[PDB]
DNA sequence: GAAAAGAAGCTTTGCTTAATAATCCATATGGTTATAATGGGAGCTGTCACGGATGCAGG
């Protein structure tokens, strides 16, 4: 969707803004991937699904980071190896909120 | 005889997970300590009845 395009525009705007460099930005399963450079704060990528949900996924994230993203109301799915899903709705205010909580981790 | 409806048969896809890079950490191994530092310790103490093998000795 073009809303996913514009939310990609503000996403790269606020990740490029806040000094969080990217490994690669990928359209994969027709979904966006704002992948972090290193596994910083136990986080892998800042992805966008086309199903109205931008998602933050990681590997062995600390609990207090997860609490900081449930401050802005995000779902989580831990795995058996430390893989953690973080669901939020894809919107510009959620772009600003997720990248401003990620910008203070 | 039409028309909803449900399966056959394709696809994706979010999730998992097994293979593999990375790293770190137990582990071994050896070295190296330059004053001088000179014979242990529990041994049980209240069996016991037989018995055969030493063991010693004088004729």
């Amino acid at each position: 969707t073009s809303d996913m395009e514009e939310d990609k525009d503000l996403m790269l705007k606020l990740l490029d803004k806040n000094g969080f460099v990217l490994k690669k930005v990928e359209i994969y399963r027709s979904n966006y991937l704002a992948i972090l450079e290193k596994r910083t704060n136990g986080i892998r990528n800042f992805e966008i699904n086309n199903n109205g949900n931008m998602r933050i996924f990681g590997y062995k994230m600390m609990e207090h980071h997860i609490q900081k993203f449930t401050d802005i109301g995000m779902s989580c799915k831990i795995a058996k190896n430390g893989n953690v899903y973080l669901d939020i709705k894809r919107s510009a205010e959620n772009i600003e909120a997720v990248i401003t909580v990620a910008s203070e981790l």
